[PDB]
């Protein structure tokens, strides 16, 4: 698209709608754009001496992008609590995007005094890596995503990114992208950029909460058919002698009961408690943790695979870093204390995946015999076993939404850990920069490489719309389900509002399995 | 419809369905029906002695009825839920009803030993009053509708009715109906009746709450420009001297603001507290409860005209008579104490209507001048006033559903004051009688009533399906709604469950407003 | 109850806000809420136009009815005018009636 300087290149879609089926949440903010790196690539790396579990090598670029992997970016509380309450499913469908309204500023220091103002003819190109050929940066958690809240104007992100390294140097395979070596499609005022994305057959989040439970699944009325081993040894007057007896499994019997699929897999958590008291008083948050490690830099176990956060009675632990966990609107970077963040809580899968902090089962060790004592041991780590079923990390509205699969020859069961849609293409990379603006050059010829331009930097609105397609629910549940709801009783502030200085905030994380099929 | 003896005369349907628009709860029961009156038409009147207030003229009829007209007859628990949480509104459009299955026994006594079998032959009439030539008893909460509960038998309820009296005795103008007068269909096994209904142009029941009230509804920011009288006297050195000044309402101002409508009407009502305490002792049951009265009798006044039950922080108050109380599964029938019932709560409305135990305002008294004071006196009683809005009982999964609008030269604004939806024409009364069978009759002629007949009962399924409309939800609200949930808790029981024992019961009244509209 | 028409479905809200302008910011990133705009404000022109019906009056009623004058001596100020420093004034509030109709 095109057109003339007084002349919105785009309107402002905010909406939301739901088509019983579908559901489409458009949404527009506004944005601000700096010139990085005063214009140029630049190399780095970790910090020479930093741990070896830490270094790196990468550039960091002139180039900023844009970002809405996070839920909210596209629905409103209220909205999200629809969906939440009455779809056993959902996944993404489509997208559309689109820039526009864009405006390059420049602003002027003269002395004690900045003076901002228009350069109308100046230029920010924009460009969709849409082949995939950068370091997919997106889905790594990082912050700098849409607002939440509409009314809130951001900044854009800037693009870096990480190759090979042997410590704080680099090693040859690593490679060096150059953002311009692409074609970057150029905006003046009175240019939008549009694009449309379609997604690719995922599986519907999960957004249920199961009724029944692997080992409590068969009927209590009826006993099986099947023998089970009842006792070994037997009364001998005085003395036992062994002699195995089978018995029939039936409810009084049950833990016995014989089955016919197993727990999901599991990785083995410390155990933290939301009470100071209980936890022991020393470092281990890095010691303790369970962590895995490649070319020999240990690295930590975030988002470990999903399982369960705490046994019946315990909403008071957690795992070490078994679960995601969000800041307090305002909660400043670095070892804040527990209240000022939110921990999110995995119960609802208990009922399949094993519980983070507890081990799997426990097989046999030794074979006995009458001068042998049978063994056994407790099992920490249990790897995908044929017979497994499991559930997924839940996705939380300010949650990740989806993730690149990394192209490897191999991957097994690709939900993205940290949670949310696993892609094979996800939506590709939106760049932005601010085509340079040399100021004044001099009169007589040189060849070095231009280093004085006006200082500027560029604003304008964005917005994107998605379709998202539903399951609906269908349970003959006769009593009611669980519903998420907002508290009845006077408060202060109402959640998910602007206080008294108008800063929106978040007070809870959302989950998504409110709502209850069976097993 | 009509076939043989062995053969299904219908099929078991009860299931609901929901179509984004409609939704289709159908639903099926199984009943008895035993002879009444021994057969005959009983002419029945109050005790001779007992209270004018208590007087009364009527029949018990042979005859018995069907009634389906609580809510609960149709969803179901979870269904309601769904209804309830996303529905600006809904009303019931059609119907379809079908008895069928029916089946004749005849117990026999012989000395001590009672032996039921099959009278195949003999039937069961019914019939359908669709000319609504009988006085309407449905509507009267009275109770022997259907089960809540699906898998529940039930007994079907016995006609009769009442007419004019002049204390316990008739007065001529009083009409006395007889059922045979009708052409009641006859059915024998194999035979089933259906019939369908269709209901009139009726308003959505307002199943949400309002976040605006009448007096706070204008914008804060702005100072209207109508003027109002702010102070009367002035200081005069020492003393005041009157003289009238006027201010322009603003938002500190606010109860002296400008408006433009008024709240609905009121009657006040005794406030008593759940607690025990605070409540005076004594008898003001009837004594000080209030009420209106026809022909010298005083008749109480329930389910008051639909006015809020409390103030803000004083849910432990309700009016004497201006609350729907429901009793918990069990509860006796006569002065059980309040933890055997469950009071339903119309906070909802303040909003809107006047608080039932507080008096509507305050009008002047007298004319002031310098010689005397300005008066001024309360409302306890305010009639229908141009302006007034107001909202209507909410509804109560276990409450009424609606009521036959009485045949008179006037009405006025009919939501049944019970709650409900107000009918011209409801769905007509459905009667079912055993036509008699005369037990062996005596060789030797007589003209005299027959008065041995054969012992017997009947019983087999009915059926009831019926479709709803609805209204959707649809507000910019961002914040969440508060929707109705269960509570997440262990539990000895589930609410809306059986017990040990196998006895469905309903734990709590659920109402209908939890989705927020402005006002 | 103030007077007027009472509308189920009244004019529509209309709404206008400035989209704002981020003034200058930092060249390093921040993820806070942007706080510095350029200060800046809007105008320019409205029109509102209605089309109202009327009831044309029929009465037989032969002496004259009122009407609403305004005041033939002379004063300082015409009403509904601008004084000497130019300020637009309503004098009296007007009513609407002033026609006689019988009940």
């Amino acid at each position: 698209g095109a057109d003339g300087v007084g002349n919105s290149s785009g309107n402002w879609h905010c909406d939301s709608t739901w088509m019983g089926d579908r559901v489409i949440t458009t949404s527009t903010r506004t944005w601000a754009l700096p010139t990085y790196n005063n214009h140029l690539y630049k190399q780095i790396s970790s910090q020479s001496g930093a741990s070896n579990d830490n270094h790196y090598f990468g550039y960091s670029t002139p180039w900023g992008y844009f970002d809405f992997n996070r839920f909210h970016c596209h629905f409103s509380p209220r909205d999200w609590q629809r969906l939440i309450n009455n779809n056993w499913g959902f996944r993404p469908k489509r997208l559309n995007f689109k820039l526009f309204n864009i405006q390059v500023k420049e602003v002027t220091q003269n002395d004690g005094t900045t003076t901002i103002a228009n350069n109308l003819t100046s230029t920010v190109q924009v460009f969709t890596d849409s082949e995939y050929q950068l370091p997919y940066v997106l889905g790594s958690a990082h912050q700098g995503c849409l607002p939440p809240f509409p009314a809130d104007v951001f900044m854009v992100p800037q693009y870096g990114y990480l190759t090979l390294n042997n410590g704080s140097q680099a090693v040859g395979r690593s490679s060096f992208y150059c953002l311009e070596y692409f074609p970057s499609q150029m905006l003046r005022t009175g240019n939008n950029f549009t694009f449309s994305y379609t997604f690719e057959d995922v599986p519907f989040h999960s957004s249920y909460a199961h009724s029944q439970s692997l080992d409590r699944l068969m009927n209590p009325l009826i006993d099986q058919y099947l023998y089970y081993l009842s006792r070994t040894n037997t009364p001998s007057g005085t003395t036992t002698q062994s002699r195995l007896q089978f018995s029939q499994a039936g409810a009084s019997d049950i833990r016995d009961q014989s089955r016919n699929w197993l727990p999901g897999p599991c990785y083995r958590q410390q155990r933290v408690s939301k009470t100071s008291a209980d936890n022991n008083n020393s470092e281990y948050s890095w010691t303790g943790a369970t962590k895995y490690h490649l070319n020999g830099r240990d690295s930590l176990v975030n988002p470990g695979p999903a399982m369960a956060s705490h046994k019946d009675d315990e909403e008071k632990f957690f795992p070490q870093s078994g679960v995601l966990i969000f800041g307090k609107q305002g909660s400043e970077k670095t070892n804040v204390d527990i209240e000022k963040v939110m921990i999110t809580d995995e119960e609802e899968i208990r009922t399949t995946n094993p519980v983070a902090t507890e081990q799997y089962g426990s097989v046999s060790t030794n074979l006995q015999r009458g001068n042998r004592q049978a063994a056994t041991a407790d099992v920490n780590t249990q790897g995908v076993l044929p017979g497994m079923v499991w559930q997924d990390r839940d996705v939380y509205l300010q949650g990740p939404i989806w993730a690149k699969i990394p192209h490897t020859d191999g991957h097994f069961h690709p939900s993205p850990l940290m949670g949310g849609f696993g892609l094979k293409h996800p939506p590709p990379q939106i760049l932005i920069k601010n085509t340079p603006v040399p100021a004044n050059p001099s009169t007589t010829f040189s060849a070095a490489k231009f280093a004085s331009f006006i200082t500027q930097y560029s604003t304008g609105q964005v917005s994107v719309e998605i379709e998202w397609e539903l399951q609906k629910e269908n349970s003959k549940r006769w009593n009611p389900e669980i519903q998420y709801t907002s508290n009845y009783n006077k408060s202060v502030n109402v959640d998910f509002t602007v206080d008294t200085n108008g800063v929106y905030s978040e007070p809870r994380p959302i989950g998504t399995r409110y709502l209850t099929r069976n097993l």
